[PDB]
């Protein structure tokens, strides 16, 4: 037992590094969708600077987990990062539509640690979740659904002019 | 076939997707790495710092390699990115002795694509991978080889006040 | 023969002959294209400017072979330069597919001038056309074909709106 | 017929086009004399950049032109652009006696549009080759005169030490 | 073997020797020159000062091949450095031509280092001798032509004159 | 005989060039120091730059001796320079007490020379020597034998762990 450990359960460590793996593929997932864009046929430059941009977040992420993993005196354990579910993300709307639903399901996770730490009456976790992703999540979800009725509402994905417009003042 | 696509083998296309791949292993080995030596039962801070810039780096790397795919017209396919190979890295000085591994197999992978992009007559590729990728290998190597020899003189692994000295002298 | 004249094939001094009038015929099909947008009958003023600065770059890169013709010892020979193949360019979605492929036409030149210097062991040479040439071509077909893609999704050339729009907002 | 046309006559229209031409020979002229005195068997650096300048003013000349046939409703087209007549320019004094009489044909063309323009009752094209044009010339002319007379009264061609000292004192 | 060693031929290393060797002797040749125009019976401080710096420069090109060599896991051996081949320069114009001679002699030697790392498939090694060599060694031969040809061009050496008065207005 | 030459003696001349030959003797002694310094198995970063340091003030000294030749109408004949005794330098410690038996040699060197000046009555050159050389070994030789004592006293060339922290804490 580490030095450091004081209420922290084995059940809550062994959620803190399913969590670590779930950001890291949450940033490896924008990570394809900024490249998509930069693609030659696709070419919405700004779509690709912002999946740039909240891929470094999610690495941000994972990173502070680790570290309170390590505050806690808990123990890293890491697994592979599975690729993304689709190589081409088919339009702007589309990417921010499966955006929307991967921010959702980070929710989800970050929930359902909650409602563990909760369980095993561990404030400190609870404080943790709550403090530094629970809003972050709220915040990124409404962004996204925000974006995706600003593209639905302007004509996407059939208008390319809609795409190129959102690129340009929306994420511009 | 893409608009701009010149004088690119599908050979070299495939061989720049295992390269990004390979890349993005060496991010999470190196940020595997800097959570071990934050633990508080190894308490290294500036191997942590290092270590982690060089997760940053290399994450840098396979960015870079997504941006060639894209603007010469190939198309990039992400696969798992594998676990590191260990967990618990043992000690200051064999970390190093890993990364320095770790950094040989990547430069072996590099003189492999060079040759392959020589045998293809790619000299836009051959330049990419000597001016962003060769140097920055061979300084790489010479560092870590640099720290490690330090760490045995000092007599590390068995000092613990040598890999202190160490990170404070030499990484901080 | 010039005193400073070494490892320089009479083949490779011809080549660059070759190169910088091709070099010449690039620089004056921008300056068409340029006041082909500054007619009151077309009226892109942001395409006028992007071609301009394209045709002063394109005298540059043969200024630069010019200088290199006399830094070997080899000497300078320019021929005609022949007039562009339009006077009347169409649409900004048709210029730039005509840039497209006259980017494409000198990377090809410029591959097969390398091939060349590769086969008469001429490093020197090989250099100069990988540091100041070869990416320099990628970046614009790359570049060229964006801006293809960005026009063609947004409905032009068919709508004058689209080439409006992206004059004012990509290239202005 | 442009709806910006007035007043503008179809032969006027076309002496533009010619004198555009002939800008861009006059550029050409220059540029080759200058890469002659960047020859290392040459190597007079000052008439290098003195005629590199002059090839890039000619190319402004040639602008100029084209912005006014767009002002004025007529339309551009292109011709070759023939070589210069020497591709070897023997020494400074041969040069800057060929750049004289380069310098008086343009004037002479020049003054063969004011004298059409006069003749078509075109005070704005009358006044726009006297603005930016006639003095220009006139200036440039005497110019050249100057350096002409200086580099005979100094000894040149025969003396190499005259053309050395005026490349320095002069056109340094 | 030295653990940073990948991809380095012995006889690569054993080249990369010489050339340190050929790099410090031109830094002599080049301090020999210098202190001949310091002589009281010779004066041209400014040709002194010209090889002072060209000597100082040669220095720094045999350091960065000992930096080299280090980073590839070679051993550095070094031999004696030759005296350069006169006492007595004779003039500013042959101490200008003997320069360029040595320069076209260390040149031919990277050109034949170059081919040796090309016959195995050492991409690191090319791309350095190219980088920061190669085209370091066409700049000086064709400045060195240069001067030589203004010199003969203004009468040296028979005209004190012409070597006083481009010591003070070239190389001051 | 020289214009400038005053009370000059032959004998004084000859030892004026011996004594260039052994400061760059010297310079090269200490470049070797230094690359040592920098191998991958060595790796005292600090060792490295303090001997380069030795290294290009040699030459410094040996300019000097040259311009004094010049001064006094003598003439500069240079010799091979020697290579350095050994290739290896073993240690710190080992490479710290050789540089001060090279500094020894270089002081007895000096004080022949000024017993020779004195001999025949050349007061300005026992000056020159007393000036710019004779304190200058004397500190060289102090603060040698002050790194050496410490070296000693800390424990090397056995302890890695001294010569690290003696390369941090006053080389550094
Ligand atoms: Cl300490
Ligand atoms: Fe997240
Ligand atoms: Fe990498
Ligand atoms: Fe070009
Ligand atoms: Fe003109
Ligand atoms: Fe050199
Ligand atoms: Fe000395
Ligand atoms: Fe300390
Ligand atoms: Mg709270
Ligand atoms: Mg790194
Ligand atoms: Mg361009
Ligand atoms: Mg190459
Ligand atoms: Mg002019
Ligand atoms: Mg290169
Ligand atoms: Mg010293
Ligand atoms: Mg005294």
């Amino acid at each position: 037992t580490s030095q450091v450990r004081q209420n922290y359960h084995q059940d809550s460590e062994k959620a803190i590094n399913r969590q670590i793996r779930l950001e890291l593929y949450a940033s490896y997932v924008y990570l394809s969708m900024s490249y998509y864009f930069d693609r030659d046929d696709v070419a919405l430059k700004n779509f690709a600077k912002y999946f740039l941009h909240q891929s470094h977040e999610e690495r941000e992420h994972a990173e502070k987990l680790m570290k309170l993993q390590n505050q806690r005196g808990g123990r890293i354990f890491l697994q592979d990062i599975q690729k993304p579910d689709k190589d081409d993300w088919e339009s702007g709307l589309r990417a921010m539509e499966k955006a929307l639903k991967l921010e959702k399901k980070v929710n989800q996770s970050l929930l359902e640690l909650h409602k563990l730490a909760t369980k095993k009456n561990d404030p400190h976790l609870c404080d943790f979740i709550e403090t530094h992703y629970l809003n972050e999540q709220v915040k990124a979800i409404k962004e996204l659904g925000d974006h995706v009725t600003n593209l639905r509402k302007m004509g996407a994905p059939r208008s390319g002019l809609a795409e190129y417009l959102f690129d340009k003042h929306t994420l511009g």
